């Protein structure tokens, strides 16, 4: 789809290592296979937000900030602004705090020319308690607000098809499958592999 | 209560300013009235996590990291560990992602001798959609897991009474009232005032 991001090889690296040397080194080993990297709080809190600009300059990659933004609207605005100022191309935001909290993020993203990904569901066991039951309504909330980028789980394929039905065929969907999602997110299988390149290149072979 | 934190004057400063100079300056202006300061992501992402240790050293204050932790268990562990290593005395965690996500935080806090605050509810308008309906069950989940520190909203007094009933009389409850909560959180009324010290001192006079 032209109006949503192009992710090289439909493979997003979840760079969840917490030290700068390893994150930069392991990312380097697989740089030829991916142009989009997802980073989260453990890395940025440990090493500083300046690491975002570092990735983009050293590897030329898009950065998705997996910050699971989940505050009140005013605070969400400030988190998004700081994150985009640091160079992030996109930010992942929770839907459970409701529509105004999501809209706050969309406002800043539109202002600054960046993207919001709405996290519709999670797949860790505790997600059954509240998240699973809210997933469909959160996805619909996103659609109603004009959200064009979504994160959904891959552990249950039939959940991905359901998400697709809600968000439509054109919105961008990434999942941690490619019949429904536009790109897959892979972390450990790559960054822990004794040969990250052998892991990455292999995954792209199947894709 | 002896086994939960003593907050000076029952007043927590929500230091939500985003630049280091102002945050340190305005905090300095009201330093004698508070020993517990809540810091969030806008400040820490803008200025670095090193600012946490700076607050504790310059003001001798306790720091609560209002990071609204809301990830999977493994990632929650790492966020908590990084935050505690940076010197935070406590961290605020969402309950919506469920019990294992909360327990991950509790594990690290117990290891490192720090505290987890469970956020049971929020008071912005959008909170009605999903958070309001989950609040009682989240508070009960906290109790069942041995959580001793909670954050609840104050805009609805009768919600604080309900929360207090669930968590019992001894757990520590903070809220943005003092008949139910152990301490109140104040931000803008203090840090955005021609004379923050006048605001802080005044608030403390009402508390008796």
């Amino acid at each position: 789809r032209v109006d949503v991001m192009d992710v090289m090889n439909r493979l997003i690296l979840a760079m969840d290592l917490m030290n700068r040397d390893d994150a930069l080194r392991v990312t380097g080993e697989v740089r030829e296979y991916i142009d989009t990297v997802k980073i989260g709080y453990p890395l940025v809190l440990s090493e500083g937000m300046d690491i975002i600009a570092e990735f983009r300059k050293r590897f030329g990659c898009r950065i998705i900030a997996d910050f699971k933004v989940a505050d009140i609207p005013e605070t969400n605005e400030k988190i998004c602004r700081a994150t985009f100022k640091a160079g992030a191309d996109a930010i992942i935001v929770h839907g459970f705090p409701g529509a105004d909290s999501v809209r706050a993020c969309l406002n800043v993203a539109e202002e600054m020319g960046r993207e919001v990904f709405l996290l519709t569901e999670m797949s860790h066991p505790g997600a059954e308690m509240f998240i699973q039951g809210a997933a469909d309504e959160i996805a619909r909330m996103g659609v109603d607000l004009g959200v064009k980028n979504y994160v959904g789980p891959s552990t249950r394929p039939e959940r991905l098809s359901r998400l697709r039905e809600i968000i439509g065929q054109d919105s961008f969907l990434i999942s941690p499958t490619l019949r429904f999602a536009d790109a897959i997110i892979v972390g450990r299988s790559i960054y822990l592999a004794d040969n990250p390149a052998a892991a990455a290149a292999g995954i792209i072979e199947s894709i």
